């Protein structure tokens, strides 16, 4: 008598409501004869999912009739799936800045695979960085200090991915990382072992404590070519383009005073500009002092050939396969994050469903902007949000991935049951 996920789909919002009404009448008439588990199994594994999808959560059949009649009697607009169930989702791993107080507490309790992944990482992060990652992600106050934030966010990122694959049967179609997000992207793509990637993130963030407070970063709603023309024109040498987020968005990095002055100036011209909370100006010459030490610390990291398509934001061709050695991690920290090019390559290759596996979404609008420039209908989802209750763990993200059209293994969530005589809607 536990709550179950009942999938419902059709060809339009009106047809989906007619389908909901038809199913509610059937469930109402046969509730004494049908097991909720069999009906959920039948709707997920015995039905071809149509473009306009939804799902009703219910613990009993009369609760499902109420949920279905709520859908049927409503006037909601149901967006159609953008993926065709042929490719898995593209996991997007953002950099730092997404952290929030006790971000890992609900998932440690509700998702056993999240807890088992944090358990694997716990001794590695303790040996490398000298702290408990479990205390960090469950503390009443947000994790602070670059040496604590980077391993804590990486741990949430990889534990989210492992949960999605092991518990929900969502194998990624591809991965895309943004700045330090590439550490989790490399584990998930099989370019690094979980332990080696933790060593990479721990060693890089310890060295970065030496350059804490060296600069600032800022977002601007201008294309990078335009931003660079403005910096050269103004004779600015202490600030550079650090991230190329989208065709219409750029992140600059450099000295604190000049970055703040550039944001204030863009605001005064009615150009949307924001300071990004970061003490270190990453992907700029501010990180130069640390790079020789980083290369030496990562000399014994053993890279592997990625098993999943990996779209690099470090390399000058995103389609190129990374050799995730110490040189790669030095270039990842110093080079401009070509995130827009990586997302563009994945979209050109046919990927339409993107899901950000991070404590809070930092790149969902960047993904949408790239899609819009390509005239593509894409979905940019968020794995979790700051202070969002997750009572049924990541089951909601599984629902949003299904609604969007991502390819997944329905046998992970609906392993067994009997196919029932539920209605089959003819044209649509």
């Amino acid at each position: 008598s536990s709550p179950r996920l009942f999938m419902l789909s059709s060809t339009s919002s009106d047809a989906l409501r007619q389908t909901a009404r038809q199913l509610a009448t059937w469930v109402e008439e046969h509730q004494d004869c049908v097991a909720a588990s069999d009906l959920a199994y039948t709707l997920a594994r015995g039905r071809a999912h149509r473009p306009v999808r939804t799902a009703v959560v219910a613990a009993n059949l009369p609760e499902l009739v109420e949920g279905l009649r709520e859908v049927a009697d409503g006037d909601a607009l149901y967006d159609a799936a953008v993926g065709h169930g042929d490719r898995g989702p593209v996991w997007v791993f953002s950099g730092q800045g997404s952290q929030w107080a006790a971000m890992g507490t609900q998932l440690l309790a509700s998702e056993p695979v999240f807890a088992a992944t944090i358990a694997k990482l716990e001794p590695v992060i303790a040996a490398e960085s000298g702290f408990s990652v479990t205390e960090a992600i469950t503390a009443q106050q947000t994790v602070t200090g670059i040496d604590k934030v980077q391993p804590a966010v990486f741990a949430v990122q990889v534990a989210l991915a492992a949960t999605m694959e092991q518990t929900y049967g969502v194998r990624p179609g591809a991965v895309v990382g943004h700045s330090v997000g590439e550490s989790a992207a490399a584990v998930v793509a099989g370019a690094l072992s979980l332990e080696d990637a933790a060593r990479v993130i721990c060693r890089r963030s310890k060295l970065m404590t030496r350059i804490a407070g060296a600069g600032a970063m800022g977002s601007v709603e201008l294309p990078a070519k335009q931003v660079n023309s403005e910096l050269m024109a103004r004779g600015i040498d202490d600030v550079v383009v650090s991230v190329v987020a989208s065709p219409q968005s750029t992140v600059i990095g450099g000295t604190s005073d000049t970055v703040r002055d550039l944001i204030a100036r863009w605001e005064q011209r009615d150009v949307m500009a924001r300071e990004v909370a970061v003490d270190v100006a990453f992907h700029s010459p501010q990180v130069d002092p640390i790079l020789d030490d980083l290369a030496a610390a990562l000399a014994d990291i053993a890279p592997m050939t990625p098993k999943v398509p990996y779209y690099s934001a470090t390399l000058f061709d995103p389609r190129e396969q990374p050799v995730c050695d110490g040189a790669y991690w030095v270039d990842n920290l110093r080079n401009t994050v070509q995130f827009a090019a990586a997302v563009q390559a994945a979209m050109e290759d046919g990927y339409r469903v993107f899901a950000e596996l991070s404590p809070h979404p930092l790149l969902t609008h960047a993904v949408e902007q790239t899609g819009r420039s390509l005239d593509m209908s894409v979905a940019a989802l968020a794995g979790m949000r700051r202070e969002q209750p997750l009572p049924h763990g990541l089951r909601g993200l599984l629902t949003e991935l299904h609604r969007a059209g991502a390819a997944l293994d329905y046998s992970a969530l609906y392993p067994a049951g009997r196919l029932v005589d539920a209605p089959l809607p003819a044209w649509g």
